[PDB]
């Protein structure tokens, strides 16, 4: 009879209670989860049966808890990313994560040696800084995505969290294997070979197993269960094979596996995408709950017997030191991120310094370094410092980050957003009023109550000369709002891709950020440009042909992936300009500015149609293949709507319409692995 | 560095390979999974590394594998049921499962005693029968659900599998505690006390923890992870507490918990319903794969060293004898089951006879016996017999049940559903042709390929005087087909409950199976039958009043659910008669039979209207509450459609529309937890 099952179920029930009872309060559920873990630990210190449960579960081996709890949390943090905005901002995020992590660990080691009274070494203080610098701000990025326009800020803080966490586990692991396993004395060349093979074969093995997983997932139809099992087995086997069967740090392998799988899901069916997102979020929630309750039990059992007032004072100075260190790192690396196309303002820098929340990854590393130390006091000091810093950072930084988001003025509602929200509230009020008026003249519902129905069905708003040049700017902003709604309408019909929609709306908003310019061509130059090493290798392999067919198929697939996005962007621009020229007459009443804006739209139309013609001429087979792909996708979606309205006509039951939906889903998954470039037909 | 993770990942990959590769073959994936497990066990018998992995995993404690695997499989087998058709046939399937299981275990014990050469006593042979009588026909249930109108017998065999697993593991645990732990000698009074305590406090504890879990799930809004966590923790804690902390039969507790939670999902949000269904199916697949692979490994490592030709002959005649015994059980219990409302015909009798497929439940119990027997030969003979029965039963019974459903004529597709399918194929073909002609005249995809796209867009055929009185019967069948089409069309609008729609279509099909009678009111008046013990309890407690407030609230909620079901059935019949009277003119040309059929429909409508008037006379306030619920549901559904059409018009962005959808989903869940009877207002 195991006690792991009853401890896991009790931790799950306590986590459910902490999530339910602490929704409105700004203190997160993990703090009261750690408090309940401390209460459970002192109950185990009194009661022998709870002592049996806690010695069965909480006093476990570090390696099994590491290799179980890190893959699920790391894969969820890499699978919840938005890969397009992360990859288009990978430069500043990657250099900030790597350089800020190494200099923050160095500064934390130096300040630990200059402040603490323990007789530690430089490598052990570097290990302590590696544990300290690990972050996991789920609540910060949730609040940042709840305030609207800072989507890029949430993207860069999530990418900083993922890369900082992964490489923090990497540096903690290499210093743990250097210090805690001291029987190996090696040369400089073998050490730099080991560092090179870790830092290369992490993402390399992760990319190899990710492409193997993608190749497996693409050729699977009509069973989501195999896809879920293959994803879970690939993640766990990747981490275990990397971390045990070779010497490669497998953390980066799981990070890049999650990033590549998130760059996929075109192959994965959408119901499996929704299931995998919810399933990995649930697994990470269970892992966080188990890690927090285990570290609460172990902290109140064995880390409480050595704490004194000097340790408390060093903990307070440690909190101030890590805040000052993160502020200094961001302030020192601010010109480097300002040198790139997306710089950061001072409010984003402040909310990134205050956005650092210590995480269950750091608690798991603290548990590993606590149990791996033995009976000496150093592991208890590491665990106590990590628990104190995570409690202080979680409570104070959560409450003050809500306060600072309110104060710094980026949480306010936008005036066109507020107007659109008020219009939607008025529209749903009129819709409910006419629904009530229709329900009044019902032969079954004329006797029904209406005051209770109106009280229940009420939705409140959650958000509570030179003049001629000024109205030119107002007409321009109304025109770009019409552009936004036209782009969203053509996205809604299924004619556009999600990434092309995101590119169009980011081009429209950076056009909106200026005074008297529309969505131009110079910001749209980089859309369809396949220019680079790809056509160079394409013409190299075409000269060599006339594994080489596999290489030219891979190059053709990359060219198809760029060209479909460029084709979608150009055709979406055509559709948007045609629609906004259809509706230019209603909103614009002045003929001069009407002809001016129509001339601007016609110039954009002619340049985009000639560049689309040149795009077709430069690669005929690729263009005809992607337009055949768009045609077959359109007619498959029309057949899907035909099946849906046949179910909505009552002529076909749910089971046979489900069979036909399965047939057209098989057809769309077969359309996913289409041939890359059909040859052009003879006349 | 555990090896359970690498064996779990390897088993998951092997199960994925076996499911993907053998999809077209009629051989199930479990047999080739066990073959791969046997090959891996032979490799472990040779290679020391695979020996270490199989020693770490396959040589596990039986109690930990029981309490890990059995609640998952039992809860998924309970949760995958449709609870309405299970509860309507609960008496028949309960007496069939219980009596057939006990007499099959007795006959298998007697057969083993007079057949096998071992000196087994009666209790070990009863344990052998309890292992041998456990059935898991999942693929049979899927095949019967594929075969059209065989819904009732599929639900009967599914509930038979669930209850057979339940009391089979109950009697297995009782006789295993009798044999393998014989140090306790007990009195007859204490033995019957233990039997009554098990057979009562199993379902009692299951019902108590199920109502606690349901009341917890009803008060949880806008988060899913808490609900998934609560469901999984409730299942694990229920099985562990019942098996260990009490002497409760833990299998029956999880059966009752799964059936009660399946009676709900009115409280659970629909996305959480879909996630819970797919997640429990995935957990059951993982448990089944692990059980089959470990069974193959142990049965080729330690349970194949005592095999001989006499053992093989005994196994073959054991298979023949248990097939004969199950057929004899079905034949002898056919009249008792035929006295009830759904009598089993001989084709359904031999389908349920040949449908008995042994599986993971019996394999896990055989593993428990093989580990508990130690070095004795009894565990080896048990595991070899059970594994051989499972593999040959799966192969032979799967192939012969495919040929049996072909031979018996239950795989024959009905002529009107084939005509409707052909009409749907014609409609989707002409829709494909007209949208192809629409795609012909466009400025975007004019240069695209056409022949390959049209070849890929082919939804093919999946299915490849007195006579004047006889054509009146066909017109009656056509008009009841129109009535059930109207019922499904009312279901499309969102006025009918799922159980009300199922009741209407089963009334429609039992009217279709008769000569000259329509969907009458005599078979329809069972829906609102309030004549029961609940109004008697309500009136006696109201006379006591004028904890019992909670009692009358529970009784009021139960009769509120009954009144809601009856009112939905009556209103659905009224709206269906109004619709079929609106469309009676087109499909009827003869005026005399037109007036006759319209008179029948009008008399039925008047009868239903007057008895619903009597029904709302009986309980005014509960009728007010249910029509208030109907009005609130209609207004919120129109609000959801208004948000969806603001999204479809592009006026509202995706995240604010998701926030509004979350708001109306919260209001719908609050409508689910409404007061069951609002008091009527004074005039």
């Amino acid at each position: 009879a195991p006690k792991v099952i009853v401890f896991i179920s009790g931790s799950c029930l306590f986590g459910a209670i902490s999530r339910s009872l602490f929704k409105k309060l700004p203190i997160p559920y993990t703090v009261v989860l750690l408090i309940l873990g401390a209460i459970l630990g002192v109950v185990a210190s009194n009661v022998p049966l709870v002592e049996e449960h806690t010695r069965d579960v909480a006093h476990m081996d570090p390696h099994v808890l590491l290799q179980i709890f890190l893959p699920v949390l790391i894969f969820e943090s890499a699978f919840a990313m938005d890969v397009h905005t992360f990859m288009r901002s990978f430069s500043q995020v990657c250099i900030l994560a790597l350089f800020g992590l190494v200099v923050a660990s160095v500064l934390t080691a130096v300040l630990a040696m200059n402040l603490f009274n323990y007789n530690w070494n430089f490598s052990e203080a570097m290990m302590f800084g590696a544990i300290m610098s690990a972050t996991d701000p789920v609540a910060v990025v949730a609040l940042l995505k709840d305030l609207g326009a800072s989507k890029q800020l949430g993207t860069i803080i999530e990418g900083e969290s993922l890369l900082n966490d992964g490489c923090a586990i990497v540096i903690f692991n290499v210093f743990m294997k250097m210090v805690f396993f001291p029987q190996l004395t090696s040369t400089v060349g073998q050490n730099v070979l080991y560092f090179l093979q870790v830092a290369v074969a992490g993402p390399l093995w992760g990319y190899a197993v990710a492409k193997v997983t993608v190749f497996f997932l693409s050729h699977i139809f009509n069973d989501a269960l195999v896809e879920i099992t293959i994803t879970l087995a690939a993640t766990y086997l990747t981490y275990y094979i990397g971390d045990i069967w070779l010497e490669v740090s497998g953390v980066l392998a799981v990070v890049v596996l999650g990033l590549i799988v998130n760059a996929e899901k075109t192959s994965i069916s959408p119901e499996v995408e929704v299931f995998l997102h919810r399933f990995w979020e649930m697994l990470a929630y269970l892992a966080n709950t188990l890690i927090f309750m285990m570290v609460g039990v172990v902290v109140t059992q064995k880390a409480l017997v050595a704490v004194d007032k000097m340790d408390w004072f060093y903990l307070i100075i440690l909190y101030l030191a890590i805040t000052i260190i993160r502020g200094m790192v961001i302030s020192l690396f601010s010109p480097i991120l300002s040198r790139i196309g997306y710089g950061l303002t001072w409010r984003n820098a402040v909310i990134m310094t205050w956005g650092g929340l210590r995480g269950a990854v750091g608690l798991a590393l603290a548990l590993v370094v606590e149990n791996l130390a033995g009976n000496d006091v150093i592991g208890s000091k590491f665990l106590f410092h990590t628990a104190g810093i995570v409690v202080l950072t979680l409570v104070i930084n959560a409450t003050t980050i809500q306060t600072l988001l309110r104060i710094l003025g980026m949480s306010d509602i936008s005036i066109p957003k507020r107007l659109a929200m008020a219009g939607a509230v008025r529209r749903i009020h009129e819709g409910q009023n006419r629904t009530l008026n229709m329900l009044k003249s019902d032969r079954f519902l004329a006797d029904a109550d209406w005051d209770i129905a109106t009280a229940a069905c009420e939705i409140s708003d959650p958000y509570s000369p030179r003049e001629f040049a000024d109205m030119m700017e107002e007409a321009r902003l109304r025109m770009l709002k019409a552009e936004k709604i036209s782009y969203w309408k053509q996205f809604e019909h299924g004619m556009l891709a999600r990434e092309a929609l995101r590119l169009l709306v980011q081009h429209a908003e950076v056009a909106a950020d200026e005074k008297d310019q529309f969505i131009l061509v110079d910001d749209l130059k980089k859309s369809w440009q396949i220019k680079g090493i790809y056509p160079w290798l394409k013409r190299k392999l075409e000269d060599l042909i006339s594994l080489i067919p596999k290489l030219i198929l891979v190059v053709n697939g990359k060219i198809n992936n760029q060209l479909s996005l460029g084709y979608d962007v150009g055709k979406g621009y055509i559709i948007g300009e045609e629609e906004v020229g259809k509706i230019i007459d209603r909103m614009v009443d002045n003929k001069k500015i009407l002809r001016e804006l129509k001339h601007i739209s016609e110039t954009g139309r002619l340049q985009v149609v000639k560049e689309l013609g040149l795009l077709q001429r430069e690669h005929p087979g690729i263009a005809v293949s992607v337009k055949t792909r768009q045609a077959i996708r359109t007619i498959l979606n029309h057949s899907r709507e035909t099946i849906h309205e046949l179910q909505g006509a009552g002529l076909l039951d749910e089971m046979e319409a489900h069979k036909l939906e399965l047939t057209v889903e098989i057809k769309m998954k077969r359309l996913m692995n289409a041939p890359s470039s059909i040859p052009p037909p003879p006349p």
